[PDB]
């Protein structure tokens, strides 16, 4: 019965490999508030609290806005926890993400934990991306690195928990 610790984590990736999916099925299988969104709804907010730990998660979400821009400096501020998504179908989306991570790096604090999810794992029949280079440009970026599906669930409460476990207290 002790303190809730919140942190911001952020989506990132191209349009389309499923960064808005992930949150909602995440958010399905937990407690959480109803969502919110920023002036304009520029970006979409979820709080959502992951069962059997005093972890809060403020999670923010884009409008679409990445298959046109950038992202904005105060989509990246406070950010604690991100988890840039790539399609294994898509071998772009999956140089994309590299970019991501870069951009995150740099505009986020050094002790941010990063995760890389290859989504759409569940169309494994036409994957695009192996596993093991996904792997190995995670290991050396120390990121932690799962494939998931949103449409199937497959690892969504885990790449969440693996977060949440690398987060201070
Ligand atoms: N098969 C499959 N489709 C997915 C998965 N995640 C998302 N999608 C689909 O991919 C499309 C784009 O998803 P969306 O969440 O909007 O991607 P975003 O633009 O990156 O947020 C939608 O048709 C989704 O239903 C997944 O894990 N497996
Ligand atoms: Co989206």
């Amino acid at each position: 019965g002790n303190k809730i610790c919140q942190f911001k984590l952020v989506l990132l990736g191209e349009s389309a490999v499923g960064k808005s999916s992930l949150v909602l099925r995440f958010v399905k299988g937990q407690f959480h508030e109803f969502q919110e969104s920023t002036i304009g709804a520029a970006f979409l907010t979820q709080t959502v609290c992951l069962d059997d730990t005093t972890v809060k998660f403020e999670i923010w979400d884009t409008a679409g806005q990445e298959r046109y821009h950038s992202l904005a400096p105060m989509y990246y501020r406070g950010a604690q926890a991100a988890i840039v998504v790539y399609d294994i179908t898509n071998e772009e989306s999956f140089a994309r993400a590299k970019n991501w991570v870069k951009e995150l790096q740099r505009q986020a604090s050094p002790n941010i934990v990063i995760a890389l999810s290859g989504n759409k794992a569940d169309l494994a029949n036409k994957r695009a991306v192996d596993f093991q280079e996904a792997q190995s440009y995670a290991d050396d970026n120390s990121l932690l690195f799962m494939e998931t599906s949103a449409k199937t669930s497959m690892n969504v409460n885990e790449i969440f928990m693996a977060i949440a476990k690398k987060l201070p207290k």
